[PDB]
C-alpha cells in the first residue's frame, strides 16, 4: 500500500503530534497513576520480585541459579536510552517493551526478562506500571545480592505506542561508522542528538570503536556517550565497574544461530525473540551478544572483586566461541565459577571496554580509589544508580512512595519549599494592575514569561517557569532571552514585588517565579483589551524561587533553545528546516498541531519575537490578540517570493501592484503552504472566528505556563 | 531518521485506529456541525457563489469568463473516488483538499478552484464545511449555466487529516497496467477494493486503456470502474454526457511545462501546484490533462449539443498540442467558441472516452435515446448527479437544510418512518425475558445480533441494525451469518414479536430490528449472570423494518463480510494476512483498539464464532462473560506451533507435558504477538481487571448496537 509518506518523503510530519490520545489508551478517562500506586503494597511487591530471582523457569534457565545479574541489565537498557540534548529516551515511560527498543540488538534476551515479570504484573495490575517495575525488579536484585541501594520513586506511567526518536539515519542495524548515514563527522564528532556509537547500541560497542580492540580509545567513546546521558567520569567508571560486579556475557557458539529479533519473528513467539539453533539455545548455551566474559569470583554477590581482578592480572586478547575480541587473564588459575556445571572453573575474563577503566589515565585514577576504598564506590554506584534510573522522572514532586530518599541532589534541579501563605485572586489581580502601570509593555510581558515557561520539555519533564531560575546563570545570558531587555523587565518586576511583599502582614509573600508568569498573563490581558475584548487569564500561584547555588550550569546548558519557532529564533544555520524544528519544539512542550498553530499565529502579534523582528508580523495593531496572523496570511491578494539574499526569507507583495506588505520565514510561510497546518489556520482566521481564537489562545498560554506545576497534580 | 516501518515493513499499523482524535481537531469537543449548519443562510452562500462564477481572477483566469465547468469538474472529482467495495473516498469528508488527493494528477489545477472558494468559505465559517462548500458550488454552477439540479443536503463534517485508504501498490504516478505492482490480473480484472484503471486517476483515462484510442475496449473500463462506484450504465451515460455539455479540457502545450505538483511544491507557492512554464501559464494557455477538447457550442450553458454533435459527425483521431490522443469530427466548420480570443472558433471534438458512448452497443441504445428524448436525459443527469454527490452520505436522517429532496431512493436504503408508540423499559424487561424463557442461548443470541449490526460502515454509513435487513436477501443467505442457525432465531424472535404486538393497546408494537438487538442484550445480560455478575446492557428503541423493494439486493453485496476476524471467519484464502483483515474491519466499525481487543475477546467466550469453531475459545466457560480469554491467551505456561496441515491454525500445548490446550488462527494470537496488542491484553488480563473488562465490553457492545442509529443522533 503506498503512503504518502512514500510519495512525499520529506514532507513535514505532523503525526508526532497527536500520539498518546485517549483512543489508543486502554485506562479510563479518569484512571489517575498515581492514586493507584499510593495505594500498592509496595512491600509485598518485593517480597515477590526477591523469590523470583532465584526461581529459575526451563525455557530460560537462570544464570548460577539466580535472574539477578539479567535484571540489572534490564534497568540499566531501561534507562540507558537516555539523552540530554532532547531529554527523550530513558526508563520513564516504559518504552523497551515496544518498537524499535523491545528489537535493539543491544536489548537481546531482555524480552525473556520482561516475561518473566508478567506474573507478578498480572498479579498486581494496573497499581504498579511497567515502567516502575522494569527499575524496581533492578532495585530488588541488586538488594537481593547485598547491595544497598540510594532508594527508589515510582510514579512512572505507562504509555500505550511507541514515542517518536530520532535514533539515526543508518539502515542497517550496528552499521559501522564512515558508511552513507554515518553519525560521526569530523575528528569522531558524533552527531547531536545521538548517544550511541552504532543504531541499536545503547551506548557504545564492548569490543572496542567499530570493533578494533584498543581500551584507550574505547575509553574516548565512553566518556563521550556517557557524557551525553549526563554523567561524569566519576558515575561512568562506578556504573559500569558495578554493574559488571554481577553475573556474565553469552556467547557459547556463533550468531548465525540467532533468528529474527522480535518485531520481525512469527507470530508463534508471541512477543519473543532471538530464537537459537546453538544446541538447546539457552542456559549454558545462551548467545546474547556474542561475548563470553564473567567477571567475578561471585557473579550473584556484591563484592570488590571487578577491581581485584582488573588490577590484579595483565590482560591478553582472545575471542570468544562466537568470534567476537574479548580479554582473559594471563596465567591465572580457573577461579571463576560456571553458571551451570559445579565441576568446572574459568579464568577470568574482561571486556575491552572494562580495561578501558583501567589504561583511560583519568579513569585509572577513581578506579584506583575505588580499589582501595571500596565504601567509596557504594556510595558513588548506589549514587549513580538512582540518577541513572531517575534522570528522566522530572521534579521531585512526582517521586512516589516510601522508599523516596530525602537528600535533594543538584541535578534534580530543586526548588525550595514554599512555607507561606499564598496570594488570593484579589491580590494577584491588585498585581497585574501594578505590573501594567509601570509601563512594562505586552511585548516585553509576554516575552519574558515565553521565555521562562519554554524551556520545559515533555521528555524528561525539565525545564519550566517554576524556579526562577531565567534570573540566573546561564538562563539570564541565553541570545534567545534577549539579556538586556531580561534584565530591565526584571529589575522593574523584582520592585513591584519588594513592595507587595513589604506591605503584608502574616507571611503572605510571591515569588519572582509566581511574578513572571502572572505579569505574562497581565500582558495578554491587555492585548485583549487592546483588541477590544475583556478576558481573564487563568493564574495559579504556588512557584518557588530556586537559587544560583541550587542550579547546575553546565546541566542546564542542553536547555537552551537555539530554535525557538515561537520566537522566529534560529541561533545559526541548521541542517535541518526550521518547519521541522518547529514541530520538534511542539513535541516537547506537548502542543497539538491545532495548539501549536493557534499559539503561534497570536505570539507574532504580540511581540513575542526575538530582536523585534517583522517576520511573521502580519499586522497594523500589533500588541493587540487579534487573527490577524491568518488573515493576512491567507490573504490571496498577496504573492510570496523568496529573497535574493536569503532563500529562507520570503516577501509578501501586492499581486496587483507589486508594493511590499510583509515578510517571513519558513516558520511563518509553512502555515500557509503545509495541507494540514493551512486547514487549521484557515479556521482561526475565517469571520466568526475571533472569539473562539482568544479563548483558545488563553488556553493554550495557560498551559504553557502550567507545565511544570506538578505540585498541582 | 530510520522509523519502525522502515525497520518492520509488514508489520501491522494500528494508527489507522487512532486517526481523527481530539488532538488533531481544531473544533471543541463540543462542536456540532449539523446545529452549526443548520443556523447557515444557505440562501446567502447561493447569493455569493453565483457572483463568483463570473469574477475571473488574473492568476487563474475563467475560461469564456465563466468558472462553471471548473467548478463542476471539482465537484464530480470530490464525489468520484469512491469506492462501493469498502465505502471510502467521495465527496464526504471533504479529502480532496488534503494528501493525497490534493496532488493526484487527475485534480490537476483544482487546487485553483478550491483557492478561488477560499473568500467565501472565510466569510461563513464553520456553519459550511469544505465538504459541503465543494458539491454545494458544483450545484450552483449547475445552476448559473441553466441546469435545474434534483436537489441538495448538507451535513457533510469537515476532517482535518488524511483518511488511511488502499489506493493501490504502484510507486510510479500513473503507471500503465502489468508492471511489478499491477492492479490488473487475468482478463482485465482490477483487484478490489480499486475502483480506478490506474494511480491518480479517478476512474479510466481519458486517451483510453492504458493509453490504447479504442472506444470500445475504454467503454469496458468504464463500465467497471462505475459500477464499482455504484454506477449502472443509463447513470453512468447521463453523468459523462451531462458533465461534458459544459466547459472545456486543458492541453495548450507539451506536458513538460507543468511543475510540482502541490505536496511538492515549494513553500512560497502557498498550497499551489502545477505551475506552468508555457507562455503565460494560464487561461488560453493551461494546461491541466494535456488533452484540448472542447465539446459544446455553448460550453457555459445546459444544451443537447453534446449528443447532436456525438451522433452527427464521423470521427478522426488525431494529437492534442501536447502529444495526447483524442478526435475531430471530419469536415465539420469551425462552430465551437474559443475560450478567449472571439475572433477564433473550432472544430468539433470529443475524447476517446466520449465515443465510448456511441461505439458500445448497450450505451448507445441509451445515448440514442437521450438525444431523442432530450428530457428523460435531463432527468436522468439531475438524478445521477445528486446519487454521485450523496451516495456517501448514509441514511436520510443524516440529510440537512431547505433542498433536500423528498423522493425516496432505493440507494438510500430507506427505512421507514415510525408511526406508534415505542416500547418503554418495562417492556424491553418483559421481552428479555421471553426472550431468555424461549431456549434460545447465550450464543446464539449474541451471533445473531452481531450479524445484524456489524454490517455498518463508517466509511459510507451504510449498513448496522436498523432495517432488519438481516432477514432479507441476501443478508439472510450470507456463509458469516450462518444461515440456518439464523433461520431458526429469527422464527423464535418473529413468534415472540408477533404474541407481544398481538397483546398490545394503542397502536404500540415492536419492530423485528429493535427485538433482534434487545434479544443480543439479554444474551449479554444472561452471560454476565453466568459469571456471577450483575449487569444491565442499554438499549435504544425506534428500529423499523425495511421491505424486500426497499433493498437492493445487487448493492447489499458488497456489505457482505468476507473476512470477520471478530467471529473468526474467513470466507476463503486471501493475500493479505488475516490480522490486517482485522484491522480494516475495526476501522470500518470505527472501534479504537482497545475497542477492538475488549470486544473480539469477549465475542470468543460467548461463542460468536462462525461454525462453533473452538479456535480462540480460550476458556473452560463459554457462555460466560469472563476476560478468560487474555489471562489464557498470556500464560507463558503454553506455547504455541503452526499445524502441519494449517500454517494459519496455531496449537497450544502445555510446555512441560506436551498436551495440546488450545487452537487458535492468526486473529487470535496477534493479541499475544503484536507488542501494542499485547499491552493491551495484558491489562484486560490482569487479577485486578474482571470488572473493567465487563464494563468496557459493553460499552463497545452498545456502541455497535447504535452505529446507525441517526435517528437519535
Ligand atoms: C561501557 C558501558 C557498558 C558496556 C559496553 C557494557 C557491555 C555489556 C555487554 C556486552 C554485556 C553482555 C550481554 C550478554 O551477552 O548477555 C553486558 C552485561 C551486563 N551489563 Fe554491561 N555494559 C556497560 C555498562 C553497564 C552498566 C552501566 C551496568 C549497570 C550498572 C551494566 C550491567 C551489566 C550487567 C549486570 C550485565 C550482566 C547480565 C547477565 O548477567 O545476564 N553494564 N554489558
Ligand atoms: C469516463 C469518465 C470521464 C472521463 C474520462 C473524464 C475526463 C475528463 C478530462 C480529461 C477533463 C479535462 C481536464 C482538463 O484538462 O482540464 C474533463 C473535464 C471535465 N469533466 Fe470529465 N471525465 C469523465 C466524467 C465526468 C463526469 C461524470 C462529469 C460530471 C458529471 C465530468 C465533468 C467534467 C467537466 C465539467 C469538465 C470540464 C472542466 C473545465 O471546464 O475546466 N466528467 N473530464
Ligand atoms: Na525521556
Ligand atoms: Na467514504
Amino acid at each position: 500500500g503506498t503512503s504518502n509518506r512514500d510519495w512525499w518523503p520529506n514532507q513535514l510530519d505532523l503525526s508526532i503530534l497527536h500520539r498518546h490520545s485517549s483512543l489508543s489508551d486502554p485506562m479510563g478517562k479518569d484512571f489517575n497513576y498515581a492514586q493507584a500506586f499510593e495505594k500498592l503494597d509496595l512491600a509485598a511487591v518485593k517480597r515477590d520480585l526477591h523469590a523470583l530471582m532465584t526461581t529459575s523457569q526451563d525455557w530460560f534457565p537462570a544464570d548460577f541459579g539466580h535472574y539477578g545479574g539479567l535484571f540489572i541489565r534490564m534497568a540499566w537498557h531501561s534507562a540507558g536510552t537516555y539523552r540530554t540534548a532532547d531529554g527523550r529516551g530513558g526508563a520513564g515511560e516504559g518504552q523497551q517493551r515496544f518498537a524499535p527498543l523491545n528489537s535493539w540488538p543491544d536489548n537481546a534476551n531482555l524480552d525473556k526478562a520482561r516475561r518473566l515479570l508478567w506474573p507478578i504484573k498480572q498479579k498486581y495490575g494496573r497499581a504498579i506500571s511497567w515502567a516502575d517495575l522494569l527499575i524496581l525488579t533492578g532495585n530488588v536484585a541488586l538488594e537481593s545480592m547485598g547491595f544497598k541501594t540510594f532508594g527508589f520513586a515510582g510514579g512512572r506511567a505507562d504509555t500505550w505506542e511507541p514515542e517518536d526518536v530520532y535514533w539515526g539515519s543508518e539502515k542497517i542495524w550496528l552499521e559501522l561508522s564512515g558508511g552513507p548515514n554515518s553519525r560521526y563527522s569530523g575528528d569522531r564528532q558524533l552527531e547531536n542528538p545521538l548517544a550511541a556509537v552504532q543504531m541499536g547500541l545503547i551506548y557504545v560497542n564492548p569490543e572496542g570503536p567499530d570493533g578494533n580492540p584498543d581500551p584507550v580509545a574505547a575509553a574516548r567513546d565512553i566518556r563521550d556517550t556517557f557524557a551525553r546521558m549526563a554523567m561524569n567520569d566519576e558515575e561512568t567508571v562506578a556504573l559500569i565497574a558495578g554493574g559488571h560486579t554481577f553475573g556474565k556475557t553469552h556467547g557459547a557458539g556463533p550468531a548465525s544461530n540467532v533468528g529474527a529479533e522480535p518485531e520481525a519473528a512469527g507470530i508463534e513467539a508471541q512477543g519473543l525473540g532471538w530464537k537459537s539453533a546453538y544446541r538447546t539455545g539457552k542456559g549454558a548455551d545462551a548467545i546474547t551478544s556474542g561475548l563470553e566474559v564473567t567477571w567475578t569470583t561471585t557473579p550473584t554477590q556484591w563484592s570488590h572483586n571487578f577491581f581485584e581482578n582488573l588490577f590484579g592480572y595483565e590482560w591478553e586478547l582472545t575471542k570468544s566461541p562466537a568470534g567476537a575480541h574479548q580479554w582473559v587473564a594471563k596465567g591465572a588459575d580457573a577461579v571463576i565459577p560456571d553458571a551451570f556445571d559445579p565441576s568446572k572453573k574459568h579464568r577470568p575474563t574482561m571486556l575491552t571496554t572494562d580495561l578501558s577503566l583501567r589504561f583511560d589515565p583519568a579513569y585509572e585514577k577513581i578506579s584506583r580509589r575505588f580499589h582501595e576504598n571500596p565504601e567509596q564506590f557504594a556510595d558513588a554506584f548506589a549514587r549513580a544508580w538512582f540518577k541513572l534510573t531517575h534522570r528522566d522522572m522530572g521534579p521531585r514532586a512526582r517521586y512516589l512512595g516510601p522508599e523516596v530518599p530525602a537528600e535533594v541532589l543538584l541535578w534534580q534541579d530543586p526548588i525550595p519549599a514554599v512555607d507561606h501563605p499564598l496570594i488570593d485572586a484579589a491580590d494577584a489581580a491588585e498585581l497585574k494592575a501594578k505590573v501594567l502601570a509601570s509601563g512594562l509593555t505586552v511585548s516585553q510581558l509576554v516575552s519574558t514569561a515565553w521565555a521562562a515557561a519554554s524551556t520545559f520539555r515533555g521528555s524528561d519533564k525539565r525545564g519550566g517557569a517554576n524556579g526562577a531560575r531565567i534570573r540566573l546563570a546561564p538562563q539570564k545570558d541565553w541570545e534567545a532571552n534577549q539579556p538586556e531587555q531580561l534584565a530591565a523587565v526584571l529589575e522593574t518586576l523584582e520592585a513591584i514585588r519588594t513592595a507587595f511583599n513589604g506591605a503584608q502582614r502574616g507571611g503572605k509573600q510571591v515569588s519572582l517565579a509566581d511574578l513572571i508568569v502572572l505579569a505574562g498573563c497581565a500582558g495578554v490581558e491587555q492585548a485583549a483589551k487592546n483588541a477590544g475584548h475583556a478576558v481573564t487569564v487563568p493564574f495559579a500561584p504556588g512557584r518557588a524561587d530556586a537559587s544560583q547555588e541550587q542550579t547546575d550550569v553546565e546541566s542546564m546548558a542542553v536547555l537552551e533553545p537555539v530554535a525557538d519557532g515561537f520566537r522566529n529564533y534560529l541561533k545559526g544555520k541548521y541542517r535541518v528546516p526550521a518547519e521541522v524544528l518547529l514541530v520538534d519544539k511542539a513535541q516537547l512542550l506537548t502542543l497539538s498541531a491545532p495548539e501549536m498553530t493557534v499559539l503561534l499565529g497570536g505570539l507574532r502579534v504580540l511581540g513575542a519575537n526575538v530582536g523585534q523582528s517583522r517576520h511573521g508580523v502580519f499586522t497594523a495593531r500589533e500588541q493587540a490578540l487579534t487573527n490577524d496572523f491568518f488573515v493576512n496570511l491567507l490573504d490571496m491578494g498577496t504573492e510570496w517570493k523568496p529573497t535574493a539574499a536569503d532563500a529562507d526569507v520570503f516577501e509578501g507583495r501586492d499581486r496587483a501592484t507589486g508594493e511590499l506588505k510583509w515578510t517571513g520565514t519558513r516558520v511563518d510561510l509553512v502555515f500557509g503552504s503545509h495541507s494540514q497546518l493551512r486547514a487549521l489556520a484557515e479556521v482561526y482566521g475565517s469571520a466568526d472566528a475571533q472569539e473562539k481564537f482568544v479563548r483558545d489562545f488563553v488556553a493554550v498560554w495557560n498551559k504553557v505556563m502550567n507545565l511544570d506545576r506538578f505540585d498541582l497534580a
